[PDB]
Formats: C-alpha cells, sequence, structure tokens
C-alpha cells in the first residue's frame, strides 16, 4: 500500500459546527482554499491570517508568515501520465484529464492535495462527477510557464 | 499525586461553536468565569444563571444556586511559599508570583483553578507571560481580609 507515505500534518481541515467540511493546504509557502467550503480553518494562526479571493479559479490564497514557510508542500508542472497518490486512495491520469475510481470522494473531500510517487503535490481537488466506473474530478493544476491551469470535467458537482 | 487530584474537577468548559475557550469554576459557592472568553457553559443551569462583569479583575461572578451550594471548592486565604498542585503539572508560587515549567498553558487554557496539597484552590489563573526560564501567569489570588488582590506580570498575553 502507499497511504501510509502519504502522511503529511501540513494539510489542515475546516470545520462547520464540529464537522468535516473543507480542507486548505500550504503549498509552496501559500495557504489554499477552496470558494464554496465555509468555515474556519482549524488552525488559529492561519485563521488570524486574511485571505483574498479568486472567483474564476475556486482559490484563496493567503500568504503565510516566514516560520511557516520552513515546512511545506512542494509543487511542479510536469505530470507524467499515468497513476497518482491521493490521501482517499490511487488516482489515474490520461489524456489530460485526472479521474478516481467510482464513489471515491464526497462532500466535505474538496481541497485535498494530489501526490506524486516521489512525494510533492501538483495540484488541488475542488470536485468531482461520477463519469461512470471511474469518476473523473475538478482539479487545478500548474502549467509549465506558471499560470495555474484550472481543468474542470462538464457538470461537475460540487465538493 | 499532584494530578491525582483531578477527580477534584468540578470545572465546566465553555465552548463558542464547539469550540473550548476556557473553563469557568465554581469555588466558594459562586461561580467564576473568565471574561476574555466567549461562549456558553457547559451545563444548562450554569448557563442560565446571571453573571455580573467586573472590568478591573477580568471576570465574570455569579451566585451559585442553593441546591448544589456544598458541590463547590473551598478557597483559601494563605498561600505558603513553595510548590503547588495543577492539571498540568507541579507549579510554584515564589515571591508572590505563581511560575509554571516554560511551554505549559496556551491560548484556551485559562480559567484553571489552582490546587495545594490540600485540595482547595488557592488561585485562578487567566493569562500568563513566556518568561525565558519560567512562565508566569496572571493569577486571582485571596488574602486575609479577602479583598481579592489580582497580578499581573509586565506585557501580559491573554489565553
Amino acid at each position: 500500500r502507499m497511504v501510509m507515505k502519504l502522511e503529511s500534518d501540513k494539510t489542515f481541515p475546516i470545520m462547520l459546527e464540529g464537522k468535516i467540511n473543507g480542507y486548505a493546504c500550504v503549498v509552496g509557502g501559500k495557504l489554499f482554499r477552496p470558494m464554496h467550503v465555509e468555515g474556519k480553518i482549524d488552525n488559529d494562526v492561519l485563521a488570524a491570517l486574511k485571505t483574498k479571493k479568486a472567483s474564476k479559479y475556486d482559490l484563496e490564497y493567503a500568504d503565510v508568515p516566514q516560520n511557516m514557510r520552513a515546512d511545506t508542500f512542494k509543487y511542479t508542472h510536469e505530470k507524467p501520465q499515468g497513476y497518482y497518490s491521493w490521501h482517499h486512495g490511487a488516482v489515474q491520469y490520461e489524456n489530460g484529464r485526472f479521474t478516481v475510481p467510482k464513489g471515491v470522494g464526497a462532500k466535505g473531500d474538496s481541497g485535498r492535495p494530489i501526490l506524486d510517487n516521489q512525494g510533492r503535490v501538483v495540484a488541488i481537488v475542488l470536485g468531482g462527477v461520477n463519469e461512470g466506473s471511474r469518476t473523473a474530478l475538478s482539479v487545478v493544476m500548474w502549467n509549465e510557464k506558471g499560470v495555474t491551469v484550472k481543468y474542470t470535467p462538464e457538470n461537475c458537482e460540487q465538493w
């Protein structure tokens, strides 16, 4: 199995009346959370931070302080075709599209990052839609030029 | 044992949207609650109680109902020099200052009744200062005449 090598204390949850509602992650010295998750981040230091909005790309992004940048996720643009490691389980990337097995992912799973074999984040999950046996999921990735390409399947239901 | 007195605990967490911000004590037939914390007391009988403010001493005080007047801490007017018990370990009262080992107590760990070997509360902690050697705490003690003398270390932060 490969779940045990996906442990990461950097990722944080956003609660809503004491239940899992969202997931905010620190990548490259920057905190990311989705538009569609409402609540307060569990970490008080990040809750003290003031975040700005980005409606089109569905991301609050905030600048972490100096001490926070010591331990954070690493991002790269290259995405070789094939399988990738996600917190729930394996995912596969083909034809410019991420996808997951059926039923993997539901409400409150948005904001989880996607990891590769060598342990660095390549994209942030926002939602998914059930194509069939495999569930294509909406996810924001990073281009080689660094423009944060947002790929989204048609009539994708929010997670 | 110093922690063998957690059975003596009758404190009530205060929850704000499912988050505990402090503890309210019942000392000497009187309910004491930190002012800086927000939320609702754990039990409904004390939640419905009306509390009178005290800004200078920074807490709310309320008269306990007659039924559970006996079910309370017993106070003490004298504080002999030396080390006492607490939930988070032995804490020493030296030259008028209640000091704990460093790195003990943080945000939300306020309103804790301090105890001695006799199992009687002598002070209530509100906040502290991280002095390099050892952490001193803003406390509310009691003296012989009972005028509620309060001590705050210089440049104190709320807990």
